[PDB]
């Protein structure tokens, strides 16, 4: 393994056992685990254990929509390893018939993948304001337009040439912000809308995705070289700067501790940055609940997850997912 600066403490919900123990119920029910050896796969990627430490302050129902929507990403993302990554139509068609859950209700004939973000979406609207529901689903079409763009550079074989271009288009496929969004819904608060649009908080987010990503690039380094994938940070180091793989490792090593670093001054102005916008006394403890139950909890509970998951330790079995 290898080894990061991470220095926000571990937490772990305390229902995570029973979470754990019932997180098949759901995604069986909705037809996305249709038979026992794919529930095996699932339980092997550790789906809940990572849904109870990016939502520790989550329990009971709250707490199975945390499991649920780490569920259902991850079953989505699987439909896009064959040829439909390759494909921008393809691609675009499946994530065309999920995102109109967005708008409203699906047509039965939807296929099972779109049938169970609905169910999420549903669960993650009811009891937010109207404007939260608005912003969560911009953070969703964002998501799903990054995987057709993903699709795109595959297809042109254009693949990324610098870290910039690979950040502005994995800063969206790597589902941070939607994470994010449902740590309020789990928590049953928003951060105060005008403090969530600020450039402290936007900064504090941004190292929030990045650090995700460079995570999961350095977790997933090994199985995306036996494929031959080549919008991988360590593969765009070695393309861009022109370095071999232990410095490209050792740079995003680097890289986390300086970002987690200026993590840790910008969570300093959170004061200021309440004074500037006028918080009142319960906006200030919306803001100090998002910063410790969704920013801080999406940083390490990553880091914890991405060691253990069974993920980075039959294709097409699947497919049926995404049929109409
Ligand atoms: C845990 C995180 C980061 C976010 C919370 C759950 C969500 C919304 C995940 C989005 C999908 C995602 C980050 C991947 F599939 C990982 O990237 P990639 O497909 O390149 O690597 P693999 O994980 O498939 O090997
Ligand atoms: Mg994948
Ligand atoms: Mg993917
Ligand atoms: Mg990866």
């Amino acid at each position: 393994d290898v080894d990061f600066h991470i220095p926000l403490p571990g937490r772990q919900s305390p229902d995570h056992a029973r979470a754990e123990a019932e997180q098949l119920a759901w995604p069986r029910s909705l037809g996305l685990i249709r038979s026992d050896a794919a529930a095996e796969r699932h339980l092997r990627g550790g789906y809940a254990d990572l849904a109870s430490r990016f939502y520790p302050h989550a329990t009971g129902a709250d707490l199975d929509l945390g499991v649920d929507l780490m569920s259902w990403a991850f079953l989505f993302d699987d439909l896009f390893d064959g040829p439909r990554g390759e494909n921008p139509e393809d691609t675009k068609q499946l994530t065309d018939q999920v995102a109109a859950a967005l708008d409203g209700p699906l047509p039965d004939t939807a296929p099972p993948i779109a049938h169970g973000f609905a169910d999420i979406w549903r669960r993650t609207c009811e009891g937010m304001t109207p404007a939260w529901c608005a912003r969560s689903a911009r953070h969703w079409r964002n998501y799903f337009d990054g995987y057709v763009d993903e699709a795109e550079s595959r297809f042109w074989n254009a693949p990324c040439d610098s870290a910039a271009q690979y950040l502005a288009m994995r800063r969206h496929t790597i589902g941070v912000q939607p994470t994010v969004d449902l740590a309020e819904r789990a928590g049953r608060f928003e951060v105060p809308h005008r403090v969530f649009d600020s450039a402290v908080m936007s900064a504090m987010l941004q190292i929030a995705v990045d650090v995700n990503l460079l995570l999961n690039d350095i977790a997933s380094l090994e199985k995306e070289e036996a494929r031959g994938e080549q919008n991988n940070m360590v593969m765009i180091l070695r393309r861009e700067h022109g370095w071999s793989k232990s410095r490209s490792v050792s740079h995003m090593q680097n890289e986390v501790r300086a970002r987690l670093e200026q993590y840790l001054l910008l969570e300093s102005c959170l004061p200021k940055v309440g004074e500037i916008y006028q918080l009142d006394t319960a906006e200030r403890e919306a803001l100090e609940r998002y910063r410790t139950d969704a920013v801080r909890t999406v940083i390490r509970g990553s880091y914890d997850w991405h060691r253990s998951s069974g993920r980075y330790d039959a294709q097409g079995y699947l497919e049926e997912l995404g049929s109409s």
